[PDB]
């Protein structure tokens, strides 16, 4: 499923991401935009053999199991395919564990290089929330 900007903002807010660990909703929508372009089915393979899944491009080396990333962990305890669902619940729950880790949203390269230090609120303006 390809979410609309405001549609995603509303779904993320309902799932408790607004101000989660101090990150305003605009940060999460901005990250999703540049990580997957709001597409829940986005997948990208990395040189180390791991793969990123979903709207927030969660990596299989540490967070989910895809059965083809040798000696990787499954910290979110879920098959990576669950992260491609049109229901963002699994992605959100896992993202919450990721951002609670010492490095926060810097864990997402797209956020660090394209959202951090920008006017992230612009991502939710005009939306009914």
């Amino acid at each position: 499923k390809v979410f609309g900007r405001c549609e995603l903002a509303a779904a993320m807010k309902r799932h408790g991401l607004d101000n989660y660990r101090g990150y305003s909703l605009g940060n999460w929508v901005c990250a999703a935009k540049f990580e997957s372009n709001f597409n829940t089915q986005a997948t990208n393979r990395n040189t180390d053999g791991s793969t990123d899944y979903g709207i927030l491009q969660i990596n299989s080396r540490w967070w989910c199991n895809d059965g083809r990333t040798p000696g990787s962990r499954n910290l979110c305890n879920i098959p990576c395919s669950a992260l491609l669902s049109s229901d963002i619940t699994a992605s959100v729950n896992c993202a919450k564990k990721i951002v609670s880790d010492g490095n926060g949203m810097n864990a997402w390269v797209a956020w660090r290089n394209r959202c951090k230090g920008t006017d992230v609120q612009a991502w939710i303006r005009g939306c009914r929330l």
